[PDB]
């Protein structure tokens, strides 16, 4: 005969708050659907008096929340908020030490691929379209990356603990970056057939699988011609702030003054592990919270990043 309530706020973006009166005799789940407090799932709990005035994250369940979720995350999937919160409940527990002047991630839950992605991004000029990513990234660069890591996992449909691949993760993450002005032009030349250019834009303009060497794209890559002879594919225009060269792991030597940063993959499956290498006053090998300085590195490199502004040949 009496409904006892506490006033709380619900939100999907942490800026637009919606006042709610929650009945203390019912769970949060019964009233709001899946609910989270500071990332912890409180769906099955009934309101505590001390929850008064606190802000809870909920799934976008009405027009207003859906619009707020889209504007902030650029997502239409209602479950996104749940997967983000689920991941954040874990990543908020991770440690993000400064290692060699960069924000790294202390090893946990097979997060070494995420640590490599984060280390590389900090060294590139890149900006994201979604406010949520932009903001989370600003924080990660400063040394606080729990939110950024959870968003990466949520956007890529991977869970904490799941094995990851740097190239695949970067690909999915760069699809959320503003690469509108990224452009690559290749010229394929055959002694007998002639020449033809291929233009690529966006993510495809900055990534390449097959060789770790940016110089190799410039010198030319052998390719089969429709006729049957061997043609040469040359990079003739590259307009981007960086390029990422990838290849299946194989012994490769990284030398100072020739690249921006890179990562190597040692082992397979349960023993597979990534470490990052960056070029500073000397080479730095960043392995989670561990730093090793060396004049050169030879190991199973799988991705190498290079800085760029504009590269063009006569064609
Ligand atoms: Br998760
Ligand atoms: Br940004
Ligand atoms: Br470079
Ligand atoms: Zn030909």
């Amino acid at each position: 005969m009496e409904v006892k309530t506490i006033k709380v706020f619900t939100t999907v973006d942490n800026t637009n708050l919606h006042t709610q009166l929650v009945d203390m005799s019912m769970t949060y789940g019964q009233q709001f659907g899946p609910t989270y407090l500071d990332g912890a799932d409180v769906t099955k709990i009934k309101p505590h008096v001390n929850h008064e005035g606190k802000t809870f994250f909920v799934l976008p369940s009405d027009d207003t929340l859906r619009s707020e979720a889209f504007e902030y995350y650029h997502t239409l999937d209602e479950s996104f908020l749940g997967r983000y919160m689920s991941a954040l409940n874990h990543t908020k527990k991770w440690k993000f030490p400064q290692v060699g002047g960069l924000t790294s991630i202390k090893w946990a839950d097979n997060n070494c691929y995420l640590s490599s992605v984060l280390l590389a991004l900090q060294q590139l000029e890149v900006k994201f379209n979604a406010p949520a990513l932009q903001e989370a990234y600003y924080r990660a660069r400063a040394g606080d990356a729990a939110n950024f890591c959870a968003l990466i996992l949520a956007y890529s449909n991977k869970t904490v603990g799941e094995l990851g691949d740097v190239r695949e993760t970067m690909t999915h993450l760069l699809q959320h970056a503003n690469l509108e002005s990224a452009k690559r032009v290749l010229n394929v030349v055959c002694k007998h057939c002639g020449q033809k250019t291929t233009t690529l834009t966006g993510v495809e303009a900055v990534m390449y699988m097959g060789t770790l060497s940016y110089d190799n794209l410039k010198t030319g890559v052998s390719i089969p011609c429709v006729c049957g002879r061997d043609a040469t594919q040359y990079l003739v225009q590259q307009e981007s702030s960086f390029v990422m060269m990838s290849a299946p792991p194989a012994e490769y030597k990284l030398q100072q003054g020739t690249f921006l940063c890179a990562n190597e993959y040692t082992g397979n499956y349960q023993c597979g592990h990534y470490t990052h290498i960056t070029a500073k006053e000397t080479l730095y090998r960043i392995d989670g919270a561990h730093l090793t300085k060396m004049s050169e590195y030879k190991g199973p490199v799988t991705d190498v990043f290079y800085k760029e502004t504009s590269y063009t040949t006569t064609i």
